């Protein structure tokens, strides 16, 4: 069973690989993540990320009932919330060009756009059409090459 | 900085403030903290802490089947866990003086010495006598008089 530390440097990167596969409309210079929610796997991510080509993710936390959320963030790695803070969430994103991603594999159903599953060997995602297009930034399809062959051994 | 972060901090502070009402049966060059489970503000502690008696605090993550959280930690910081999870992670604990705190102190009982309540303006905290004496540990009961 891989360990806490590896797992968290591993979504770490997946993460990243998710986020090349990503066009906002208006691209900025430092790309911002949100976590929100308790998490068990950010704290890689909260070190700071630099994506292939030089960008900068800045990454903090954020209180799910923050009304900003939309336009404070560009990237939202989402935690554990219940069926009200999930809404409130998802409310705030709306009419913002945001990418929204769970460390937890049910919330895909909900309102992310991906949906980690850190448990096994291998970190795997799935993600939704709905809100991915409803989400206002362009995601290309290859963005599943990822995540099968993370299903793989 | 954010409110999370400024929570985050405060926590700290209150964790802190907490180890100075304990006491462990062979007091350990550094103070073994492992946080278990999600949660929205352990960031200040798995920076490091240090006591005033200049103690030094090593924080880590933990994952929560983890068999050997009784003899791998000092102090506890439980974050979200189910029914389940709860259980294992208690079976574990016992019989080893282990200072359990929990970040959600309202779905929290079993175990948890004590139970945080971070919402509001500040943070307050309930206090588990059954689980306190229990837990082999000596904790001062002054630390009482800063519960609620």
């Amino acid at each position: 069973r891989t360990s806490i530390e590896q797992r968290s440097n591993a979504v770490s990167q997946v993460l990243l690989g998710i986020f090349s596969y990503v066009r906002w409309p208006k691209e900025p210079a430092v790309l911002q993540l949100c976590v929100v929610g308790p998490t068990e796997y950010a704290d890689g991510l909260l070190r700071g990320m630099v994506q292939a080509n030089g960008r900068r993710v800045h990454a903090e936390r954020r209180a799910v009932d923050n009304p900003d959320l939309g336009t404070l963030c560009n990237v939202i790695y989402l935690g554990v919330v219940d069926e009200r803070e999930r809404q409130q969430v998802f409310r705030s994103l709306a009419g913002h060009p945001v990418l929204s991603i769970s460390e937890r594999g049910t919330e895909c159903s909900v309102g992310s756009m991906f949906c980690l599953n850190v448990g096994g060997p291998r970190i795997t995602f799935e993600a939704n059409l709905d809100s991915i297009a409803r989400s206002g930034v362009r995601v290309h399809p290859s963005v599943l090459k990822l995540a099968r062959r993370q299903a793989t051994p």
